[PDB]
This record gives C-alpha cells, structure tokens and sequence, in this order.
C-alpha cells in the first residue's frame, strides 16, 4: 500500500525501519524485504530467477521461522538479510563482489537461522537434543539452518538457483555455508581476529576501493559482513535496537526459565530475577560488538563511522539507565 511504499523508500539505508514495513505488509517482512533488494538489485533478472518461484520459496522460508520465538522470528531474518543489503553497497567494496556473491550473501543473510528453536547451542548440546546429537555438538544450530535452507530448493516450484549453472550453484553453497556457519557466535574471536590482520594489510586503489586478490579475501569480507550484519542492532537508532534488546531478552529469560524447570545451571544472563538487562546490553556491546564494528569501521574507512557513533550513544544511553 503506500505507508508500504513509504517505508520501502529508505530500502538501501541504515535507518529503514523493519518493525514498519512488517506492519504494512500482512507480517510478511522477510518475503516483502527480499523481493525489495532482489528487485533493486536485478538479481531476477540477472539469474532467470522467476518472481513466482522466488515468491513462493521466501514464503515458505518465512514459514520455518517461528513465530513465536520473540527474537529469531522471521522479522530478525530480515533486518539481516536488508542490513547486508546496505552492508554491500559501502563505497569502499564498490564493484568488488560479483553479482554470485552478492547472490549468496544475501541469500544466507535470509537463511542463517531459520527454523530457531528459541533457544542455544549450549542448551541443546546440555539437553541432549537431537539437533545436537545429530550435529555432533558442533555448530548444531547453524548446520540446521543450512540443511532447512537448501532443503527448500529441492522442489522445482522452488528452485530459486534452477538457472544458475552447475559451477555457479556449486560456487553459491560454498559461500553460503561458509558464511552461515560464520554466524556461530563461538566463532566470533577467531573472526575478529583473522578481520583484524585483514585490516592491518588492507590495500585500497587509487579509485578508494579495496583490493581483494582472489577467493579466499573476498569470501572472509563476507563472513564478516554477515556476521556484523547478525550483531546490527546496537547500531540503529536508540528506537530500534529498544525494541530489538527486549525481544532478545525476553528469548534469554524464556531459555533461563526452562533451565530451571530442569534443574540445569542458569546462566547468569537469561536468568530473569537477578540480570540486569541494561548491564547486560553494555556489556554486549563493550566487549563483543563495539571491538567487531571498530574494525569493521577501519576496513571500510570512512563509510561506517555514522554507525560507531550510533553505537557510542546507544551505549551511553543504556548504562545511564543503571543507578
Ligand atoms: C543481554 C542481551 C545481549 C544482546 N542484545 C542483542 C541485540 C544481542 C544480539 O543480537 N545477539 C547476542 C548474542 C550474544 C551471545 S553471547 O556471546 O553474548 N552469549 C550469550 C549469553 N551466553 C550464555 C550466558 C554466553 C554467550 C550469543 C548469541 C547471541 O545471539 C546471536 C545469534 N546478544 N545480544
Ligand atoms: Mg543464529
Ligand atoms: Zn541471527
């Protein structure tokens, strides 16, 4: 409609309101974002992909998001998958990636957790689960989210990548694979790590773009730009990530909450009648997301300095709100 149209107006910004357009669109934001940036983009066209399949697999993919896990809902696939859409337009990468890659990290931006449970690796791999069991306790949850995601295309009213060539959609599930098993939280400090080497050697043409010799520096700036895309919300507007803490809050308390039930050891975070929710964000932020961002920051110089100084206020704001 045209609130709709309005909202969708600030598509290759930042400041797009997600919570809006899931309001104007029947809660059908994944679906509704991800023909927005496929459009914008031309990737229809570009791989023969037709609207109708295309609709029809990000319906489906939308439906294995639960709608009742407060934070891993489809509306968080999203705000990933439109964050990485602007993530790929930073001046710095102009021209870089090709449109295969472009492709695939948005395409694992929409698949990286569906069919979330609500819960984490550590509660699953602690219960015994099956995932878990299935999955050898490595990486359960983000295997899953692979296995679910490419399970989808195995039927040909679905097949969004049917016209791609053999090599091109063997190219494509390297890449998402890799970037989707990136969003493993417990693979956070060996990316950082390896995004700040990739920083200190950083080279950048005349044009002020950066040059990535081949595959392997390519494919690690998108593991990284996914990942940062998945740690986003302390980055937007104090409204937004407002609304984003108290959603993923209430998932931690929910998960602390059966812990108890059972018996098991709370984590001193999802545990309701004692975490300090405004302490926890600070923390958060001061010792995970502000460290990636930063690099991220001076990997793309300057183009993500609106972001840093977004964060450091957000930041600011939450431990003004501990007495
Ligand atoms: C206190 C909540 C902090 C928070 N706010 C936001 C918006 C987010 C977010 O997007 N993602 C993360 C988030 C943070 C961690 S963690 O490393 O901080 N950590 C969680 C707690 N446990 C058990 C005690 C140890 C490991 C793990 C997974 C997370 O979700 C990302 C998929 N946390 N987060
Ligand atoms: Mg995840
Ligand atoms: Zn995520």
């Amino acid at each position: 409609e045209d609130h709709l149209a309005k909202e969708l107006e600030d598509l290759n910004k930042w400041g797009l309101n997600i919570f809006n357009v899931a309001g104007y669109s029947h809660n059908r934001p994944l679906t509704c974002i991800m023909y927005a940036i496929f459009q914008e983009r031309d990737l229809l066209k570009t791989f023969r992909i037709s609207s109708d399949t295309f609709i029809t697999y990000m319906m489906t993919l939308e439906d294995h998001y639960h709608s009742d896990v407060a934070y891993h809902n489809s509306l968080h696939a999203a705000d990933v998958a439109q964050s990485t859409h602007v993530l790929l337009s930073t001046p710095a990468l102009d021209a870089v990636f090709t449109d295969l890659e472009i492709l695939a990290a948005i395409f694992a931006a929409a698949i990286h957790d569906v069919d979330h449970p609500g819960v984490s690796n550590q509660f699953l791999i602690n219960t015994n689960s099956e995932l878990a069991l299935m999955y050898n306790d490595e990486s359960v949850l983000e295997n899953h989210h692979l296995a679910v995601g490419f399970k989808l295309l195995q039927e040909e009213h679905c097949d969004i990548f049917m016209n791609l060539t053999k090599k091109q959609r063997q190219t494509l599930r390297k890449m998402v694979i890799d970037m989707v098993l990136a969003t493993d939280m417990s693979k956070h400090m060996s990316l950082l790590a390896d995004l700040k080497t990739m920083v200190e050697t950083k080279k950048v043409t005349s044009s002020g773009v950066l040059l990535l010799d081949n595959y392997t520096d390519r494919i690690q700036v998108l593991r990284n730009m996914v990942h940062c895309a998945d740690l986003s919300n302390p980055t937007k507007s104090l409204e937004l990530y407002r609304q984003w803490t108290d959603r993923i809050m209430e998932e931690f308390f929910q998960q602390g909450d059966k812990e108890r039930e059972r018996g098991m050891e709370i984590s001193p975070m999802c545990d309701k009648h004692t975490a300090s929710v405004e302490k926890s964000q600070v923390g958060f932020i001061d010792y995970i997301v502000h460290p990636l961002w930063e690099t991220w920051a001076d990997l793309v110089q300057p183009d993500a300095q609106d972001i840093l100084d977004t964060l450091e206020d957000n930041r600011n704001w939450y431990q003004s709100m501990i007495p």
